[PDB]
């Protein structure tokens, strides 16, 4: 998260951590249930020398704050029993670049590890409204990794403007979200974490999964987010949440 600062210890109980065998934070994700996580689909794609697809090669740490803390108390290690990439995902579009993780042991509610709550299908996340997104990715293009967690605040940009913005590249599937001036904007290692958008109750909901950006906080380059309200029912018929 570039131009963001720390989170409180426990603020984003739903904000996951994921890593990689030998490789430490990859990406992050959210969990929506006691065995299910949202995350990006480009996160699991294989390369000739890792195999990011295969559920075994990853570790799921819930409840983190810092990274250089993973043994805490309150902090929960989960291994993946599956990987489920949206099967439209596309590598070079990247479009449906969407997720569903499940856990091989049931993760624990408590008050540092709590589900975020899925938006109903026909839920709109209005243009200009703040949302806020969370991660231990760079705090600068071409910087590096955050250890303590990292939040920065955002704004729906109209799905026009985001068009406009990147020609030929924004599906209906992706929203832009953060600011044409740049300045706060997720970045590398914050792919597949959530959006979270403060409802009307005061209870957060999933607004999007954090998908990619050309560059980070670039002027006129904002966030490019995968919609959740879209996948509603995906969700529900793979994982019964
Ligand atoms: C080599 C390619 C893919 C690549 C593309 C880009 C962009 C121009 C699209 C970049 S980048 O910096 O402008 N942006 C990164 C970091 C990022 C991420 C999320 C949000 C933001 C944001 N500014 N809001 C930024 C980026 O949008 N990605 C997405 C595409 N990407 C991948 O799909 C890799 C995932 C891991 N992997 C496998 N498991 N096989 C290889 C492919 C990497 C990060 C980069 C960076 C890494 C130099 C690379």
């Amino acid at each position: 998260v570039v131009g963001g600062t720390d989170a409180d210890e426990g603020e984003w109980p739903w904000q996951v951590s994921l890593h990689a065998l030998g490789q430490g934070h990859i990406c992050g994700a959210s969990l929506i249930s006691p065995n299910w996580l949202v995350s990006a689909a480009h996160c699991y794609i294989d390369d000739r020398g890792f195999r990011y697809s295969d559920p075994t090669q990853w570790t799921a740490f819930l409840g983190l704050h810092d990274q250089s803390q993973r043994s805490a108390p309150g902090v929960q290690e989960r291994r993946l029993k599956r990987i489920i990439s949206h099967p439209f995902f596309n590598d070079f579009t990247f479009d449906y670049d969407i997720a569903l993780l499940e856990l091989e042991k049931p993760a624990e509610y408590s008050s540092m590890v709590r589900p975020i709550c899925l938006p109903d299908a026909s839920h709109v996340f209005p243009a200009g409204k703040a949302i806020w997104v969370t991660g231990w990715g760079h705090t600068q293009y071409g910087g590096t990794g955050a250890l303590i967690l990292q939040k920065g605040e955002i704004r729906v940009i109209n799905q026009t403007t985001c068009e406009n913005l990147l020609p030929q590249q924004i599906t209906p599937r992706m929203m832009c979200v953060g600011f044409l001036s740049g300045g706060v904007d997720s970045c590398q290692g914050d792919s597949g974490g959530p959006l979270s958008s403060v409802e009307a109750d005061g209870r957060i909901f999933q607004a999007g999964v954090v998908s990619w950006g050309d560059g980070c906080a670039q002027r006129n380059k904002p966030g490019v987010y995968t919609r959740l309200p879209l996948f509603r029912d995906w969700i529900k018929e793979n994982t019964g949440v």
